[PDB]
């Protein structure tokens, strides 16, 4: 039954996925110093200014003016040809520390794994149609982008200045992807190339060899770079702030995505550690027979550590009802915050990388590393 | 089988909207000297500060330092323990004025009604599943919270400071309405008030007559703020952010959401503007008949009119097979940009209410009113 | 009776001279639209950051972005391999505006030359060592980078990235300048130009066409461009910010100079309209005949226009006895302040130029034009 | 003959003195890890912020959030309505951190007595005029509010909130010490007190029990406030500014200044220790009985130790005939500039009481002690 959903990934570049590097990356020194650090980190940027803004706690001390400066090097805007340098860029900080005590905090917290937490309503969802468990738009969403970013850097087109938006399109029929119309991706550029090049080049090095011509028919667009040229990029004419690129970050559109903000928090916020939890039971379950896709939500109010609510749900997909989903689901892996914090060794620091590819999507994350899976198909009976 | 949900919403006195409502500010206010003006700001508020920073085309002059401060001064925040006074809060502006010419990022149609945008995803979902055809979880999160407002105004209840946070959680059964399981209430109160005392008269008079009575079961959990001193808020602590509560800004969690920008910017970027009328389309969708629960989704591709998916799910519940109606949609709702401008009268100042409290919600804007339904149930044959 | 004194001008290039151009630019065009503003414009600037920050009062509404841009493009600070190009660079804003009425003012101000003006200390001189009448050390200095600005601009050297600071010292004998030892220019330059071609360019075009050689010694010590070489230069690496370059600005150390802020205020703050007039009565008497180096000293409280005092000295030069100066100067140009903004016409637009070079000396200022002076000598004698 | 002078103050209240206290605080609380950082900040302050900008070389790290934040809390201002709080007032970092050895702008000496530093002039002046070698028109300027703080905090008269401008009008003959012309305070005065009121309570205990009561006349106009609605002061406005006023930081009106950077600089940067050094000089050229005014110029360039030009003027009054006493100078008082350093025991936390009221006044700091003063009389000759 016929269908053709849409998604965008923007790559690290576009302003918004500049902030979200900024912000964890105030936040992993500020953790490799003091991982029991509360921090945020609200990163404005545009034209002259990032401004890192938000608030921390923490032993540690980082510095912020080089962090701030360094990863506008690492994403790569470096001459003003482009549209903000990495250094004749102010940055500015306004971070509100707190002092690092325990007892007058936002929640208070006393036996370990219990009782602790804030308000949010965390969605998780993993599903089969892809190689690994995340919708096959958001996929060759990131992916593509993620070609960009290797054949800017390594020198493979010297001329690719990394603002990259990509979006792409699936004629879902049934279940699966019979077909895939049109990949929208637009690159930023030196005034060395002339489009029919880039035209002829984007669809050698970046799209083709992500784009699984199986699939790829003759209805298909290619969309590249329309916008006449890309020239000034990044924050040089726009404005872009932390983490509102939020569809992108967690199931690009098919996402249930219960109100938030991903990157910059560290580990206690519960809109972002919890949440990752709802991706671990939910890939957990589906790679490992019980159904052919898997959707959870998880939802805390502030303080009872004790959750306000479980709503799992699949869409006409179980192995054995919906209720006994559930019911293993509660048995095997507890969701209470700084239960989570513990299921999979989270801080410490993995999080530069959280915030520009894919928060979830790369075999390497605690959150993605599916293990007790395998004891799932034992509940259900040997599957 | 049943399920539960939850919803969130704020204030006009949480941070984020906060900030949100003083770029809808400026975005309404630059539209009163013209409407034709392709606008964005993005605020950044905290503390002792808001940068009204953006990117405004207009020959509209408008004093930004203004239309924060009486803003700010519009959210009640005056003597300065009740987290930052708008009267001492710094103002700085960092919008860029570019005049009706020499942009990077213009390139457009011939006739108005050819031209396009630039690219992102959009949906929009209806459902008479409460009154209005929001699904009035989120709604009853805030109708909940709209109350607070109305009591600061009418002098009743008055030590309320401007914040409220809020989530309903309710439970479902697989059709209509079950019972309610819990809902909760963060305002931040006088100094003065006991916190006992706040409770009950929060409870017999905010929390009840707004939320429908009819479901009150003996073990509705109800939490008045579990943490109590809620009182040094506002815009401290967290930050502000334009643009952020998303969701709470749009449907519920129970939202299919893409990345985006929905306050702060004029009805050219089809960001919101797509989003908008997909409740024009859905509302509609479900006003004549036809379905019970719609959600259509729109994309855009930028450097074209010509959108490139639209898709409207029936969570069961169609009275029409399908693509007959994916014809009528296609037939008459021209989803081509500037096509839906003239489609939902856009160009008017009508915004700053919309950064408040639902952007769609409200029986007023036009994206509620059910003006082409039962044009569509005598055109999908002829009933 | 030996001495060797010293100054140091900078040009428009070195961070508080580019401050005091987009402050009094701020203030050009505000006053363009309307003399009648009152306007001052403490800008900040340091690496990527200009912040015009102050208060104003019109009816004129100036555009400052572009303002502040404008002059960073003027002074010529282009691409990022200087140090802060005019155009990635943020500017901010933070200009308090208040309402354009008359009456509860600053001071309230009713008869119009009479009843008036602000508190501070403002003294004037002018003497006869140089052809018009300057300390012969900050006009040989500030002249010297004059035509360090000529020849960047034209097209002389290519090379002199604009924030130059230039030293001069004069072997004070008597009377008279009998030698003058040690020249100091140091200039930003491209790393095009190895440093003995720039010992030698700066030789030729720069210093001795306007250092007079029938001074010029064998004694006479060039130090030009000492600390190995300057590339990064303007904000890049320092901070900068409005007219505290407080002694270059009016006779380089000479000036009895009386707590005053130069730049950017508007004619009504009397530090500067009324010290203007210190000048042009300093100078009126002085080339006029009765003496040979004459200063006056003016001063005023809050409020009364009556000015609390008049300290004229000649140390050792008069031509009447040292009173009788006084009694004349009183008669003939009175100094209440909006009496001085009367007597050379002042609030229309003479200012971007005040900034940078010498903000008395160039022979086209209403404080300069020495006019009534002949009318002078008659009171004395005719001479 | 005869003159009147005048010369103003601020007190620890005046926007540009905040700003300048918070400036010399940063300095000094970086000293704390070590003194031999070079350190530069700059700050500006208004209405709702304050940004410490400015360039820091040092292992120190210290939180000028905190330091800023505290500091604004020294000065007085907490219930809004008195201006700014500081605790919603806004703190923004821009120092740039770089580590012990790759900056632009070192190059050095040998041994550490041979360094040079960047360029400029200073002058330093004294007289047995009142007590202390300052001449005292800008002390019983300064010494008069010395007091507004000396009540506030003692209790005693209440309601003054921190600012507090004033001049002094002496008049003067020829020799020592004439009459009193005018004087006058401008506190920011409570709500609640009445105008008339205020000035009594003035007038018999803030001015009279300074400002010496011997010179009394019948016509000693007494300007108490003639504005008296001084309230909404504080940093509102007029806008901070880091080290802009250095007349009243340095000597009455009766000062030969060089352009420059007292507050807010490490005791590398000749700004500022040049003119010290030049008051160690002058106080002791007087104290030794060998003139009684003297004004000692001193000027450096950069890249070299040895500086460019030395002269002390004696305005009269000269108990040696001149190049004697001025080589007697050069022989015990090592005008180098690293000289001056370990000459002055100059690398120590000590500033912060700088910015507040006169930097050379108080009988303190080295830079007026007598130190080596017998040693000259002995030295010039034998007497």
């Amino acid at each position: 039954a016929k269908h053709l959903f849409t998604s965008e990934s923007v790559s690290e570049g576009h302003p918004d996925k500049i902030a979200d590097q900024i912000s964890d990356a105030v936040l992993d020194a500020i953790l490799e110093q003091d991982p029991k650090a509360r921090v945020a980190c609200e990163t404005y940027v545009k034209t002259g200014m990032v401004l890192v803004g938000g608030e921390i706690t923490t032993s540690a001390w980082v510095d912020i003016e080089e962090i701030t400066r360094n990863t506008v090097r690492e994403i790569g805007y470096v001459h003003s040809d482009m549209g903000f340098d990495a250094n004749s860029c102010a940055v500015l900080s306004a971070i509100g520390k707190q002092s690092p005590d325990i007892n007058q905090g936002v929640d208070r917290a006393d036996p370990l794994e219990q009782g602790a937490g804030d308000q949010g309503l965390m969605f998780g969802y993993a599903t089969n149609e892809t190689d690994v468990l995340m919708p096959a738009p958001i996929t060759y969403a990131h992916r593509l982008v993620q070609r960009q970013a290797e054949v800017r850097k390594n020198g493979t087109l010297p001329w690719l200045r990394p603002d990259a938006k990509s979006q792409v399109t699936f004629q879902y029929d049934d279940g699966k992807i019979v077909g895939i119309d049109a990949v929208v991706l637009s690159t930023q550029h030196s005034e060395e190339i002339d489009q029919k090049s880039l035209q002829e080049a984007v669809m050698e090095e970046i799209i083709k060899p992500i784009l699984p011509a199986e699939w790829l028919t003759s209805a298909t667009k290619f969309f590249i770079n329309p916008t006449g040229r890309f020239v000034i990029g990044g924050p040089m004419g726009d404005c872009g702030l932390t983490g509102r690129k939020i569809i992108v970050d967690t199931y690009g559109g098919m996402a249930r995505h219960g109100g938030g903000a991903f990157s910059g928090k560290d580990p206690s916020k519960v809109d972002r550690s919890a949440a990752y939890a709802a991706r671990y039971v939910a890939k957990n379950i589906v790679a490992a027979g019980l159904a052919d896709r898997c959707e959870i939500q998880v939802s805390y109010a502030i303080g009872v550590a004790e959750p306000t609510s479980i709503m799992v749900e699949t869409f006409g997909t179980e192995k054995v009802p919906s209720e006994q989903l559930t019911l293993l689901v509660r048995e095997f892996f507890d969701l209470r915050p700084y239960g989570l914090i513990q299921m999979l060794d989270l801080l410490h620091p993995i999080y530069k990388e959280t915030a520009a590819y894919g928060h979830f999507g790369r075999e390497h994350f605690p959150w993605e590393k599916t293990d007790k899976a395998q004891l799932l198909r034992d509940a259900a009976g040997l599957k």
